[PDB]
């Protein structure tokens, strides 16, 4: 078929939506063509020549080659310029370009069809020092690029003719200087592989092209698409275009721009611009390049003919947009455009201000601004900075600013485990190195002694935006005995730490997280959000600050309320929990429950108060006894299996008919003073229907007495969480007995793969080395295989249950694949952290 | 409908098939009498009014009494006998009878319809101590079963009149004295209850009617209900039935017979006859019965006849019959019949003896020899008794029979532990309680110091098959330090240890165990399993003596070979394996593997040597390596849940060169034994396959390492490379997995351990509650579950035969062994289970019965 696709003044054989022929930027150079923008003319090689290219054993196909000189006819026409006429000189660039934005392929050559004739006359035409300068560069550029010969042993000739000649700046050489440094770097050719430089422009061209086809199958390519997943995309494409020079006086130059600010969303433009440079010149740090308001007054018809054409472009794309362009003697020429780059706070502006433009509309702004934009803004602050002000015991580097609470750790694998485990980990190391990055990534906040703001946890944090303090120099940290000092000062593994690294402060203790959100864009794109999303969204909330914090991040109730967490309350909570994990005769039992009710009806009384008017979902207790630390009995080989959730509870029923008399016994209490209280209990672990109707016969017997206290106006639900494969397979017996579902994917990833979270660091990593799993089944839910199941029990409990109300609370709630799956499937909500409600608020909205 | 079903001479309402509505012993009485035999004639009320009467309010229902009235007059009619008429009296007993033999239900009452009138007129007609005896026994029936007044207040008024009058023996009691006592019987109602006894015989039908319909809702009925899972039989028959009297003289009695010996199959009849009796008394022991040839000779018309029906039931029944009979003037009555329970040994034999007869054919002979009975005849035995003869330690006495080996714990608790984790356990205590039961119930021998022939350990052991030596004096037992001397010989927990239960020798370490399995009626029975099955049997072997040991018991290869069992072998397997666990850099780490393929080439090259001829399945490395019993070495080895931590394929795709070790080894034993003229058919397995992509992970380094290893000679060999299906997932994308998979082969330990839920070894602080609510029906590590795991199981079958068709799919799990699963696995449509090497036969008997 057609495989070279020209573009020139108002025309193009393609379009921005051919990237898969293309590549973005023959694509959107095809696309500039026909909105009417001045582009050099070219012509762009499929990416399917560079597929029969990379398989038919690295060679042109025949019609590729006279198919090449169609369109060189069609470039030759337009400029009234042949290749290799030193009357009419056509200088040309080979600019490689895939579908996607991606390293490995081949650096642009510029000025491609020279030789000692050609530069004759273009000296000629145009000016000396301008032409031997644009040959010094493509005998540069040309054997780096094409010929793999080193940057370096042009370069040396370029300062040791400065040295031999005494001159300092590149400026500073004269034409004839530039005529014998082009002898000197054709010498390069013969001194680096042995042979002499191509004079014939046909084999400089067919050298690029090749070049470009060869740097497809490149180590680095390889590299990036093996470790990113990264299949479909056949090949690169080939761009063949005009040259237009920013080298041929002060009236020329390079520049760079986005068309508003991508930080800040400004509607202004920001780019910068050098006078008298080729191509990435402005990006290549040698030479200071200027800002966009000094172009407007030294070369005011181009930055004129530059604000239309970013007018129309933004115009056309309807998205903010990232422009290379150069100038030569006062004429502007377009030479790529693709959508921008920006921050969360510039995408969140730049959509909103788009929608009051009439640009764009809301469904379109929504899908515009992706769940890492929105990360970026909302990171944590504390609740009242004067509370812990007290608690300071350290003071480093603000290395990445933040706030984080959680327990200390001395390593990246203790990091990872009490991830995996729900932990909030604090990794406080004297120096990170990238062994650690997996970790890193797992704790909470980091905490160094050593490096600065460039040290590796600052740079690896920034990046992420978590909480990091560097250069704590006043800690000495000792990984043998799990413990750090600060001065006289000893702090254990396991201690609760706050770190603020925005001020740097390392602070004792848990202190009180807030979100900021504030943002007057972000509160009207959130209300978009609200507006478009189906599925609902509730909150994974313990203790009551959680539970007020969350509905503040707009959650709809509580899909998930951990009756464990409730014993990290005080010394009265914490011993009294160990009265229960080492009962003996059902009588020694009975004594540690019926001594709990206050210890967990006024816990629960503070989560009924924050939550009113919407529903509340308490589990049972679900975690075995031997994490509270007789103890050889409790010691398990499989504690993820062992006696745990509703096994000890059908074992052991004084637990449930405990807990169960003080969720509603303060359902009463909370609903005599007003507060509207839709309470709903969730029975774990359930893998037969008899141990949910077990539950279901404690639960009503235990209601119905409670309902002796007083008016028995509350009513309510009762159901399970779908954590158990067996519960998927039979759950057209579990949804007659059930009023709702709720899927524990944490639970049903480690069951449904055989994976324990804890325990999978030893090869998880390896696995994603090698393609084996295409991603974390802990962040993000497996379809193909976990999905069955939670596909078949929602289609079966559906079908046994019309009322059925399904939902999810595992940590998949927040990741938006996983969220537009659970939209596929047909759920009703997603529970999670309250820090990530917002996320799914988007994630459920964006489908 | 129809509720009452009479039976009398020739004739019979209902017939042998109808144990829903009859019971057993009312629907054999029927075909009894169907048959033609002397059968007492009676009548059946339906199971549906036992029913009804415990919904009802404890109730008749309307026609019933009617009903009955109606049947009794069909029996009033063919005895020329009224109820309650002292001139031609009929006296009735009153008997229960469920669908299913079961506790609970009411005791039969016999010599019903008497009073003082009666008597009077029974003591005219047939004798007056006959008379007067029969009236002593239904008061003290009646009384006990229906009235609730225990039987020792009638049996002290007996042993009182012997006191006060001096006599010694019942029989030294006259006719007069016996109705003495009978005023004295009607005295302890009166004594024991406030109330007077039923003269009305209409009134003593009913309240025995009502007292069997009461039992069915009795607590130990309801408790053999809840704990056997029998649910669906809805009540309980009532049979009235006219009384034979075995106690009218010398020339009457009462017996009971197997019509064939129980324990040998001796095709003899094997029973006992007590001379002037009733009922159960030739079973109570107090008086001493006399053989079947004493009846022969003093009452030999009943004995003619007797032989005759028996042969008559063996003829119609085709089985071996349980029988009670009783004899009145030497007249033979029939009163129940069953199939007889035996031992193993006699159901072999006599299910090849029936089928020699031509009564029975073989598909019916494989469906009467249980997988329990074939249990009985698979008990190993010492491979040579003289090897071990000077190893014996200690001698004790002979509990039961067998011969174990394994290692000494102390605990009914290690020994559940041990029997979980895989080990063989000998549980050695002073002596057991109640308390150790199911842990003695999961170690292959038990060993006590004290007690007898007659001990807790002894007598439990004899009912499972267990090896036990009991009162083994000489041993001192110290549970504190976990040992036990014997002299001055100290022994350790966790060493090995050798009993054999038939001697009582108590013998060192490790010995050599073999199937006795040699009856020439067995071999023929297997012989017909072999034929009627159609899924075929494997082997999990491991050692060169299990593979050949399981080569005899009928194995068509081994479906498992487990690759870590490799290590339990010496001093060079075992510390050359903690070089590879403490392997640190990859340098390090090939040090250890490639000085080991010797080690287990030649391992290898055991197994191959004893299964030439058919496929030997080995897998690779599947348990994690902190199961080998150094600060920084055994830390990263700690996992929270190793169940599920780097386990499998798991560390053999990270660490392939522990695969390309393995791999290497088992090409190099197939070509070195392929060049002996041994067929080698090898299989590799790959364990916890959860991915495609891990699986072709393995098939890379497993055709990589095979077309390097045939450069040591010729390719000539061609191999298959498969999974083991043990993770869910596996089952929910098997379509991606069949293609580039040769075999499959289910691991439901793994399979039903992540699809319930369940820790194995974690499970005993729920699991027997679980049993006992209900919750679940069967043990699901023991029994396969068929609505769960079962459905995986489909799938992926389904799925992997719909991507290859010439895909093998078989099961190496501990279901193997099972019958209830191999008659699942035969419906799903597998190929062959693996199981145990002693477990074979049974595999092989139960892929017959289906
Ligand atoms: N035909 C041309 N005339 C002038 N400048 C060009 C031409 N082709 C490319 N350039 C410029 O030279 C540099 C190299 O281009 P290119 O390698 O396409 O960018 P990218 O960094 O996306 O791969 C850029 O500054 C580009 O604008
Ligand atoms: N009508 C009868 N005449 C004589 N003997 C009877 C009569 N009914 C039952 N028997 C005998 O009395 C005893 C009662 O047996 P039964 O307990 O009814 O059967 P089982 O306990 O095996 O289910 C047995 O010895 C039986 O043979
Ligand atoms: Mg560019
Ligand atoms: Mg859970
Ligand atoms: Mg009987
Ligand atoms: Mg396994």
């Amino acid at each position: 078929k057609k495989r070279v696709f020209t573009f020139g003044k108002g025309r193009s054989e393609g379009n921005r939506d051919m990237k898969s022929l293309l590549g973005g930027k023959g694509a959107n150079l095809a696309e500039m063509s026909s909105i009417g923008l001045s582009v050099p003319p070219g012509l762009t090689i499929s990416t399917e020549a560079c597929e029969e290219y990379q398989q038919n054993g690295k060679s042109l196909p025949p019609g590729l080659w006279d198919e090449i000189s169609e369109g060189l006819d069609y470039v030759q026409k337009e400029m009234s310029a042949s290749l290799g006429d030193p009357s009419k000189p056509l200088l040309l660039s080979v600019r490689s370009g895939a579908a996607i934005s991606m390293p490995g392929m081949m650096d642009t050559v510029l000025n491609l069809g020279l030789n000692d004739e050609v530069v004759a006359g273009l000296a000629g035409k145009s000016g000396a020092r301008f032409a031997y300068d644009s040959y010094r560069r493509f005998l540069d550029m040309f054997g780096n690029v094409v010929m793999g010969i080193p940057h370096s042993l042009f370069d040396e000739k370029l300062e040791q003719m400065k040295a031999e000649k005494g001159i300092h700046l590149d400026t500073d050489l004269t034409a004839a200087d530039l005529k014998d440094l082009v002898e000197k770097y054709k010498n390069v050719y013969v001194e680096a592989k042995g042979e002499k430089f191509p004079t014939d422009p046909k084999k400089q061209l067919e050298l690029a092209v090749n070049a470009v086809f060869d740097s497809w199958d490149s180590p680095r390519a390889n590299k990036y698409r093996s470790i990113n997943q990264i299949t479909g995309l056949k090949g690169t494409a080939v761009n063949i275009q005009s040259m237009v020079f920013g080298n041929m006086g002060n009236t020329s130059g390079t520049g760079v721009l986005f068309t508003r600010n991508p930080s800040t969303g400004e509607k202004k433009l920001y780019g910068e611009f050098l006078i008298n440079a080729q191509g990435e010149d402005v990006v290549a740090g040698i030479r200071t390049p200027e800002d966009l308001g000094t172009m407007e007054t030294c070369m005011p018809e181009a930055y004129k003919e530059l604000v239309e054409n970013c007018e129309i472009l933004e115009r056309h794309y309807k998205d903010m947009m990232d422009i290379e362009f150069t100038v030569q003697e006062n004429r502007l020429w377009m030479l790529q455009c693709r959508t921008g780059k920006r921050t969360g706070k510039g995408a969140v502006r730049i959509a909103v201000d788009m929608v009051n433009e009439g640009l764009i509309d809301t469904r379109t702004a929504i899908k515009r601004v992706e769940t890492q934009h929105l990360d970026q803004l909302l990171h944590p602050q504390f609740e009242d900075p004067s509370a812990y002000k007290s608690h300071v015991v350290a003071t480093g580097l603000p290395a990445s600013p933040g706030a984080a609470v959680g327990q200390v750790c001395f390593s990246a694998e203790d990091a990872e485990t009490w991830h995996a485990q729900g932990k909030s980990a604090i990794l406080v190391r004297t120096e990170t190195s990238p062994e650690d990055v997996g970790g890193m990534h797992a704790a909470a906040g980091i905490l160094t002694a050593r490096g600065g703001m460039t040290s590796h946890a600052a740079v690896v944090a920034r990046g992420w935006g978590k909480c990091c303090v560097s250069g704590c120099a006043d800690i000495r940290v000792n990984d043998d005995m799990k413990i750090f000092t600060i001065g006289d000062r000893v702090i254990k593994e396991g201690d609760w730490l706050s770190l603020n690294g925005t001020t740097g402060e390392v602070i004792l203790g848990k202190q009180l997280l807030a979100p900021p959100a504030m943002s007057n864009d972000l509160e009207i794109f959130m209300s978009w959000a609200d507006q478009a999303r189906r599925l609902k969204v509730m909150a994974n909330a313990d203790t009551p600050n959680d539970a007020l914090t969350a509905r503040n991040n707009g959650a709809q109730g509580i899909g998930l309320c951990r009756t464990e967490h409730m014993f990290f309350a005080s010394d009265e909570r914490i011993k009294a929990v160990r009265k229960m994990i080492m009962a003996v005769t059902p009588e020694q039992r009975k004594v540690a429950l019926d001594l709990l009710l206050p210890y967990q009806r006024s816990d629960f009384e503070g989560i009924f108060r924050a939550m009113d008017g919407l529903p509340v979902t308490i589990r049972l207790l679900d975690p075995p006894l031997h994490e509270f630390l007789k103890i050889e009995n409790l010691s398990e080989v499989n504690p993820m299996l062992g006696f745990r959730g509703c096994r000890l509870g059908i074992s052991y029923p004084e637990l449930t008919e405990m807990q169960v008399r003080a969720i509603f016994q303060a359902a009463v209490s909370m609903t005599n003073q007003g507060v509207t209280v839709i309470p709903e209990i969730m029975v774990p672990l359930v893998g037969t229907p008899q141990e949910l109707r077990h539950q279901i016969s404690v639960i009503r017997g235990v209601a119905a007495n409670v309902f002796a206290e007083m008016g028995v106006t509350l009513e309510y639900k009762v159901g399970t969480m779908i954590e158990i494969p067996r519960a998927a397979l039979i759950a057209e017996e579990i949804g007659k007995e059930a009023d709702f579902f709720s899927f524990g994917t944490n639970d049903l990833t480690q069951m449904t793969f055989g994976y324990s979270r804890d325990d999978v660091g030893k090869f998880l990593q390896i696995y994603l080395a090698q393609g084996i799993l295409q991603h974390d089944p802990f962040e993000v839910i497996d379809q193909k295989g976990v999905g069955q199941l939670i596909k078949m029990a929602t289609e079966k409990g559906r079908a046994a249950n019309p009322s059925l109300k399904v939902g999810i609370c595992g940590e998949h709630g927040g990741e938006p694949s996983s969220v537009a799956f659970f939209d596929g499937v047909g759920l009703d909500y997603v529970s999670c952290s309250p820090f990530r409600v917002p996320i799914a608020r988007l994630a459920a909205a964006q489908v």
